[PDB]
């Protein structure tokens, strides 16, 4: 009794949408290569859309539902002060919450007869979450990889060619060795779509993206609910905040219905890319590229390059507009560590629970480290569950560049 | 419906053993540093082992039990002939079912009160697999990683480290075996042999146990708890398989599902599932090995073991990747394939690595490229299965997932 599974039948069957719910209407911005109905559900009115048939198949077929896991060893590590919950987003057969999204995207591209799909990527992640979607509804993907990526990050580059993918350096001949850059990367595979009938399947900080995702906070209600266990703080980490939300607004969305919210929220991202707790609340561009409405959220400049040093993967300048809003409003609170102290005790995690998290995930373990002082004071327990974003077996490398030498 | 989980309250709580239901007597084999019970296990004469409570429980900390996967997008490729059920030995947290033994051995290590343990490794799967066994067991784990390995295939080096294992190049200067080579080649390329001597040496002169990741029966014997919940998460759904199949480095994670359903087969007097196992072509213990006693490791230390064998001293041409690098067969599993109980196959590294790629697409899940090996049986079973007018159940052995090997897969399939 560590893992806490549901069974696929028992799967939710739509995803919620918190906008109806939210404090306060959110502010508004400031159409040829999208999905329509994706731009279509970036309004949406209703709180519980249902998922499509053909959507819900393929997240059974991905691993989903995914485990809660009781983190024991843990909880023994910290003096038994709190309970800790991970929902494991790593069991995706791609690693990470990033396919939840995918797969929706690809299918509504599918239904506007998408000739193939593009798509930016850094790292890989986005990119082989599109690739392993693409696949499976049977759609020609072009992924346009920032070439530095492209050649020092290779293994996911060749999951993506797996899939059936065809992965192209960025900049590249399609369109010397320009090493490239995430913004150009949008503009490169959003062109491709525009001149070739292709359509974009967008990697940012939308609305509809976030309410795509929320299968995994649902899925989380449900089980903890199973076990009997309401938890008292619910935690993550915020590269744009997808994952976060995903998991916390089921059930945050409950509590802000019945007026009073009960629960703590708090979400991390990286001292080095600290749009957590020294970004600004203000209009900006939500991806480098620039074309893409600007919307108000926490950001610390869509031109912000973080440090070569960097290996934390928390790498976006900015917070989804929903979260941003949350936060200005106190309903979640914000904090930044460093990849030092995260990858430290990612290390420590690896050693006591057995599983290797993602570099960015590392960075929700020193918020438990913190709650559990706090119930140290208090002296009372708390329960927390934690968005465990990904695993980190593709992004060994970047821990090794801090931990060992 | 395509996944069947056997939830953790359930697990077996016994591993099987087949020697007592072998059908005749296989060749017995031809000891500071092992752990006592791993000696007084491998002629063990009982049916089934007891698991420990502790290993039990680090059973469940590593992911088990695993779920079964029924592949129906790959049933429909193949014209909806068979039925197609996975047991996913990939889901435990390093990826394959070599932690199933690890975590045995580190235990029994542990109960010897043994300083610490170690163990050679080369690509790195069982390295990985004994730092976090030793890490759940808050045991100090020296790894001895060839060289060459040591430097070319850093990732699941760095598993090990991230687990807390010290990783140690080999030869390395801890020991007088290493030293003495290093004394001729201050950088030497090492081997799994030199590996295998340098892990001993360490163990018997500072107080520890070395851990053994080859044939020996125990270690099959311990990764049965694959087969054990197999067995339950099959019958839990009413299906009865016709075929089981997997593939065969030293033959024991298609042992370890194998045998607990062949067991009760060989206990009736008649076996009527068929029984399928492959290899590389490029290195063709299952169909070109001689039958014969050879040392199951390549610079000896273990007793010899009568097995099919290609010698201890072959080496696959440098452009395989396949990952079934080992020359030689279990010695209970050798048995049952010479009385034709396990039928044997080879395929071609080509052939293999194209069905991993037509499976990632299908499924949506990239292989072991080990595991790969296992696909081509499938279309010969869909033709088979096709002119018995019934649709056939084939269970796989899928050993372990490709995310650490993937450059294994461009060499061959990416330029
Ligand atoms: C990309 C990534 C994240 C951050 O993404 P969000 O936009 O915050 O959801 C977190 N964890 C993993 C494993 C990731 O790959
Ligand atoms: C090591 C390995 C094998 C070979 O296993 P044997 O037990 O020796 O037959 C097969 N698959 C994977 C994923 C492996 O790591």
């Amino acid at each position: 009794r560590i893992r806490i599974d549901l069974p696929q039948d028992e799967i939710p069957a739509q995803w919620y949408n918190i906008l109806p719910d939210l404090p306060e209407e959110l502010p508004p911005p400031q159409k040829e290569v999208l999905p329509s109905k994706v731009l279509e559900l970036e309004f949406a009115k209703e709180r519980y859309v249902k998922i499509p048939d053909e959507v819900l198949e393929r997240y059974l077929q991905v691993g989903r539902p995914t485990p809660i896991i009781r983190a024991k060893r843990l909880e023994e590590y910290l003096g038994n002060n709190i309970k800790i919950y991970l929902k494991m987003e790593s069991y995706t057969y791609t690693g990470s919450h990033k396919i939840n999204s995918a797969l929706a995207h690809v299918y509504y591209a599918k239904l506007d007869n998408a000739k193939f799909v593009t798509t930016e990527t850094g790292a890989g992640q986005w990119g082989s979450s599109v690739a392993l979607a693409s696949a499976l509804f049977r759609m020609k993907a072009h992924i346009f990889m920032v070439r530095t990526s492209y050649y020092a990050k290779p293994y996911r580059k060749y999951m993506m060619q797996m899939y059936g993918a065809e992965v192209h350096p960025s900049p590249s001949d399609l369109t010397s060795n320009h090493p490239g850059s995430l913004g150009i990367a949008i503009s490169d595979a959003v062109e491709y779509a525009h001149k070739n009938g292709g359509k974009y399947v967008v990697g940012s900080v939308v609305n509809s993206d976030i309410m795509f995702k929320t299968i995994a906070g649902m899925e989380a209600k449900k089980q903890m609910e199973l076990i009997g266990e309401d938890p008292d703080y619910i935690i993550g980490v915020v590269g744009g905040g997808s994952n976060y939300a995903a998991l916390a607004y089921p059930f945050l969305g409950d509590e802000l219905r019945s007026g009073k919210v009960r629960r703590k929220y708090i979400a991390s991202g990286s001292s080095e890319v600290p749009k957590m707790t020294k970004g600004v609340y203000k209009y900006d561009y939500p991806d480098t590229a620039k074309l893409l409405p600007m919307l108000k959220m926490y950001t610390i400049g869509s031109d912000f390059v973080p440090p070569p040093v960097y290996a934390g993967g928390l790498r976006y300048h900015g917070v989804a507009p929903t979260l941003s809003l949350l936060i200005s409003k106190g309903i979640v609170q914000a904090r930044d560590y460093s990849q030092e102290e995260s990858f430290k005790w990612a290390k420590l995690f690896s050693e006591l629970e057995g599983y290797i998290p993602a570099p960015e995930t590392s960075h929700a373990l020193p918020i438990l480290a913190e709650i559990a002082e706090e119930a140290k004071k208090s002296g009372e327990r708390k329960t927390v569950l934690v968005s465990f974003s990904g695993h980190g077996l593709l992004d060994l490398g970047n821990y090794a560049s801090v931990l060992f030498k």
